[PDB]
C-alpha cells in the first residue's frame, strides 16, 4: 500500500517573467514560484516528501488536448524577440510570453505527468506538483489567462489512456473559472469537472455566459460538468464548506472517482488582489481532507494561481499538511453561507437534481493591505493512534499506532471515581477500560505525542460517562459525540458543551438543537443513506460546532450492520474536527470493526464504497432534521431563507 506525498518542483519555470508593460498580467510573477518552495522548505514539509524531478511533456502527449497548429505557434516563440513576443501575445486574452515560456510550459506540463505517473504507480500516495505556467485556462487552439498548456487536462487525458481509468474527478479550486477544462470534457462522462469561481454576474474575467451553474454538460457527458459562481467578492470559509457539504462532497462521494486532480489555485484565499475573497489559508487544509477518502487518496494537486505571497506560501503549506497527514486546524466562528452564496449553491443542485441521487429529491414537491493572523502550528503526533484491545489480543499495527500501561495516579483517579459514582462495582476489567480511557484522554489531550485513540470495552455507560466526564473537565471546552446504537446515553447536552450525533434503528423524535437522531430504514440503501446524511448533516453541524475532542461510541448489537461499511469513511471525515483529537469506544470484540477503526484513526487509505441511491423515506428523515437545525446551526442551509 501507497505511501509518501511527492512534491514536484523546479526553479527553471521560475525562469520567465513579463518583458513590457501590462498592467494585466504584471501579478503572475516567478516569484510564486520561490516564495511557495521556501515556504514549504522553512516549515520542513519539502523535506518530508518525495522529491519527484519535472520532465518534459513530449509532443504527442501535448497533442493530447492541443491542435498541431497551435502547439507548432508557441513551438517558434523561443526565436522571437521581444517585439514579435508582444505581438504574439496580442492575439489571446491576459497573456504573455517569453523567449523560456514554452519550455516551462512543457516542464509544467511534465511535471504534472510526473505526479500522475507516481501516484498510479503507487509510488507516493499523493502529491503536489509547483509549477509555472497555470494551465487551466488554456484550450485546444489558444493561451489564455496566463495558461498556455493545459496541465490538469493533460493529467485526466494522459490517466484515461495510460491507465485505462473510467472515473476522474478535476476539482477546480483557483477562483478563475478553468473554462479550458470544461470545454476539453464536456462532453466526457468519465470526467467529472466542479469549478467555483468568481462571476459577479459575468461581470468577472472570462466573462464567460458558460462559467454559470446552467452549464451542466453536454451530450454524454450532462451532468458532468458542475459551475458554483460566486456572484459577490468577499466568500468565507462558511461559504466554502457550504459548496463542499452541500454541491461538491455529495456528488463526487456518489461519482466514486478512481483519481483526484486538484486545479489548486490559491487566488481564491484572503488577501488576493484578483480573488477578493476572505476564506482563510486553514480552510485548504479542510478542503483538501475533505477529499482524500476518495480514490483510495489517490490525489494530484496542481498548482493554478495565487498572486498574494503572503496567503499563497501559507495555502501551499496547508495543503502539503493535509496531503502528509499532519492533523487539521480547528476552524472557528463558521455558520451560515451569506445569502449571495445561499443563492448559487440552491441553483446548483437544482439544474444538477436531474443528473445526480443526492439532488434527485428537489426535483418534485412529493420529495421537495489586508492582514489576518499567522496560523498555528502544525505537527504529526509522534504516535499517532494508541490501542486498547481486549487483554491478551495482540494485533499488527501500522508503523504509526501502539497499544496504551495504567499509571499511579490514574489508577488513584479511577479508585476516586469509583468512590463516588459507581460505588457497587468492583468489576476489575470494567476498572481496567476505565483507566484505559483516562490514560489515553491525558495523552491525547495533554500531550502532542499522540493524536487519537481507540479503547475496546465491555460497559457502554461507565465507560462513557468516565470518557465524557474526564473530558469536560481538565477543558475540553465542547465534546462532539458520535454513537452508533440505541438507548440512551449518560449525555447531558443541555449546556451547549456537548453535541450528540445518534445513528439509531428506532425512530425517536428529538426535542433540542444539541443532538442529531439518525433512523435509517434497514436494507441495502442504508449506506447511500449514511453518506448523505454524513456530508450533508453531520459535517455540518460538527464543522460549526467546532468541538475539542471527538468522542466516538459503538454499542456491540451494530458493531455488524452495513452501517459500519462506512465507518472508515466517517472517522477519516470526522478527524477534520478537534485536530483529529478522537476517541473510539467500541463495545465488543469484532476484530475487523477495530481494524478498520484504528486503520482510519491512523490516516491510512480507505477503500472506495463503489456504488447508488437511497430510501425517500431516509431522504424526508434527513430533510426534516435539516429543517429542524439550520435555524441553529447554519451551515446546514442550501437555500436562502424566507424574509418574514
Ligand atoms: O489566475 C488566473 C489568471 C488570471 C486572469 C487575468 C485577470 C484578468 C484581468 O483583467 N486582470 C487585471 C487587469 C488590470 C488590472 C488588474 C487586473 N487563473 O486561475
Ligand atoms: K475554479
Ligand atoms: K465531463
Ligand atoms: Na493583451
Ligand atoms: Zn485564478
Amino acid at each position: 500500500a501507497a505511501s509518501g506525498s511527492a512534491l514536484i518542483f523546479d526553479e527553471e519555470m521560475s525562469r520567465y517573467k513579463l518583458l513590457w508593460t501590462d498592467p494585466e498580467c504584471e501579478i503572475e510573477v516567478p516569484e510564486r514560484l520561490t516564495v511557495s518552495y521556501e515556504a514549504l522548505r522553512t516549515h520542513g514539509l519539502a523535506q518530508r516528501c518525495k522529491a519527484v524531478p519535472v520532465r518534459q511533456a513530449t509532443e504527442q502527449e501535448i497533442l493530447l488536448a492541443h491542435s498541431e497548429e497551435y502547439l507548432e505557434a508557441v513551438k517558434q516563440t523561443p526565436g522571437m524577440n521581444v517585439e514579435e513576443l508582444m505581438a504574439f501575445s496580442k492575439k489571446y486574452n491576459a497573456v504573455y510570453f517569453h523567449q523560456n515560456i514554452y519550455h516551462c510550459a512543457k516542464l509544467a506540463a511534465g511535471a504534472t505527468l510526473q505526479l500522475v505517473d507516481s501516484v498510479m504507480k503507487r509510488e507516493v500516495r499523493n502529491g503536489m506538483a509547483l509549477v509555472r505556467p497555470p494551465g487551466h485556462h488554456s484550450q485546444r487552439s489558444a493561451a489564455n489567462g496566463f495558461c498556455v498548456f493545459n496541465n490538469v487536462a493533460f493529467a485526466a487525458l494522459y490517466a484515461k489512456k495510460n491507465y485505462n481509468l473510467n472515473r476522474i474527478l478535476i476539482v477546480d479550486w483557483d477562483v478563475h473559472h478553468g473554462q479550458g477544462i470544461q470545454y476539453c470534457f464536456e462532453e466526457d462522462p468519465s470526467v467529472l469537472y466542479f469549478s467555483w469561481h468568481r462571476y459577479e454576474h459575468q461581470s468577472f474575467w472570462p466573462n464567460l455566459p458558460e462559467s454559470d451553474y446552467s452549464s451542466v454538460g453536454k451530450g454524454k457527458g450532462s451532468g458532468f460538468n458542475i459551475n458554483l459562481p460566486w456572484n459577490k467578492v468577499g466568500m468565507t470559509n462558511s461559504d466554502y464548506l457550504a459548496a463542499f457539504f452541500h454541491v461538491l462532497l455529495p456528488v463526487a462521494y456518489e461519482f466514486d472517482p478512481e483519481l483526484v486532480i486538484v486545479s489548486a489555485g490559491f487566488d481564491s484565499a484572503i488577501g488576493d488582489p484578483e480573488g477578493e475573497m476572505c476564506a482563510l489559508p486553514e480552510i485548504f487544509a479542510h478542503l483538501t481532507h475533505l477529499l482524500m477518502p476518495l480514490a483510495a487518496g489517490k490525489m494530484c494537486v496542481v498548482l493554478e494561481g495565487g498572486y498574494n505571497l503572503t496567503s499563497l506560501g501559507q495555502s501551499v503549506c496547508q495543503t502539503v499538511h493535509s496531503l502528509l497527514g499532519d492533523p487539521t486546524p480547528r476552524i472557528s466562528g463558521l455558520g451560515t453561507a451569506c445569502d449571495s452564496a445561499l443563492e448559487s449553491i440552491q441553483n446548483v443542485r437544482n439544474v444538477q437534481s436531474s443528473y445526480w441521487s443526492s439532488f434527485k429529491h428537489l426535483a418534485q414537491s412529493e420529495t421537495n493591505d489586508i492582514v489576518w493572523p499567522e496560523p498555528l502550528k502544525r505537527m504529526p503526533a509522534s504516535v499517532r493512534t494508541v490501542v486498547v484491545p481486549p487483554p491478551g489480543v495482540e494485533l499488527t499495527l501500522p508503523k504509526n499506532c501502539q497499544h496504551s500501561d495504567i499509571s499511579e495516579s490514574t489508577a488513584k483517579e479511577v479508585q476516586r471515581i469509583r468512590d463516588k459514582h459507581f460505588h457497587d462495582l468492583t468489576d476489575q476489567n470494567i476498572l481496567r477500560s476505565l483507566g484505559n480511557i483516562i490514560s489515553v484522554l491525558d495523552r491525547m489531550m495533554r500531550s502532542d505525542e499522540v493524536c487519537n485513540g481507540c479503547v475496546v470495552v465491555s460497559d457502554l455507560s461507565v465507560s462513557v460517562q468516565c470518557a465524557l466526564q474526564h473530558a469536560l473537565t481538565e477543558p475540553a471546552e465542547r465534546v462532539l459525540v458520535v454513537y452508533v446504537g440505541d438507548g440512551e446515553l449518560p449525555v447531558k447536552t443541555n449546556d451547549g458543551k456537548v453535541f450528540l450525533v445518534q445513528i439509531c434503528t428506532k425512530e425517536t423524535e428529538d426535542k433540542c438543537v444539541n443532538r442529531l437522531t439518525l433512523c435509517l430504514r434497514e436494507g441495502e440503501s442504508l449506506t447511500a443513506g449514511f453518506m448523505q446524511a454524513l456530508l450533508g448533516l453531520i459535517l455540518p453541524v460538527a464543522y460549526e460546532f467546532n468541538p475539542a475532542l471527538v468522542l466516538g461510541i459503538v454499542e456491540e448489537t451494530a458493531a455488524k450492520t452495513r452501517l459500519m461499511r462506512v465507518w472508515g469513511h466517517m472517522t477519516c471525515l470526522i478527524q477534520g474536527l478537534a485536530r483529529g483529537r478522537m476517541l473510539t469506544l467500541l463495545q465488543g470484540y469484532d476484530k475487523d470493526l477495530l481494524e478498520l477503526t484504528v486503520s482510519a484513526l491512523s490516516g491510512a487509505s480507505i477503500s472506495p464504497l463503489g456504488p447508488r441511491a437511497p430510501k425517500p423515506e431516509d431522504v424526508e428523515m434527513m430533510e426534516k432534521q435539516r429543517q429542524r437545525l439550520q435555524e441553529r446551526w447554519g451551515l446546514l442551509r442550501c437555500t436562502v431563507s424566507e424574509s418574514w
